[PDB]
RNA sequence: UGGCGAGUGGGUGAGUGAGG
DNA sequence: CCTCACTCACCCACTCGCCA
């Protein structure tokens, strides 16, 4: 009934001068939907993690899939979409310190995708998961090595 | 009061740069 | 496995500064 997918977002030189952010998605051994692309827009790891998910819900919708089990090591991504967003719409998208929520654009994009979607968000220990997370990371790393389109 | 920018030190986890 | 240096961003909350 459900489908299991592994996503990762990386970023070479995160917070440095020339950051390169990539995303990776893993469905199955040699699954043709396995992808590792350079992330357009601002080059951060947090944006890569959110949009690495985003691409998974994107691809699942093109497969008439609505029940998803989504794996990512980003507690930022998981806690934001499952918790913080509801309070953010209520307080005008303001962090605990009163400043604007930086990745609002990415979280709005993510939730817009979760509509009509039944996703079970699951966390992976970044250094203790099995080959699903390990590979998905490798797709992200090699995706950040590419140029944009 | 509104706007803006730095911190403080606990939590969540992430992504890195340089070396053995 | 070991060592230095970071940022990305949020939760909890109380402090400095800047502008009307
Ligand atoms: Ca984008
Ligand atoms: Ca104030
Ligand atoms: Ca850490």
């Amino acid at each position: 009934d459900f489908v299991v997918v592994y996503t990762d977002g990386c970023c070479s030189s995160n917070g440095r001068r020339r950051p390169r952010a990539g995303i990776g998605v893993y469905w199955g051994p040699g699954h043709p939907l396995n992808v590792g692309i350079r992330l357009p827009g601002r080059q951060t790891n947090q944006r890569a993690e959110i949009h690495a998910a985003c691409k998974a819900i994107e691809q699942a919708k093109t497969q008439n899939i609505n029940k998803l089990v989504l794996y990512t090591n980003s507690m930022f991504t998981i806690n934001g979409i499952t918790n913080w967003v509801q309070g953010w719409k209520k307080n005008g998208w303001k962090t605990s310190a009163g400043k604007e929520v930086i990745n609002k654009e990415d979280f709005v994009a993510l939730e817009r995708l979760t509509q009509g979607m039944d996703i079970q968000w699951m966390h992976v220990p970044g250094h203790s998961g099995f080959i699903g997370n390990e590979e998905a990371d490798r797709l992200a790393r090699e995706g950040a090595k590419q140029s944009e389109d």
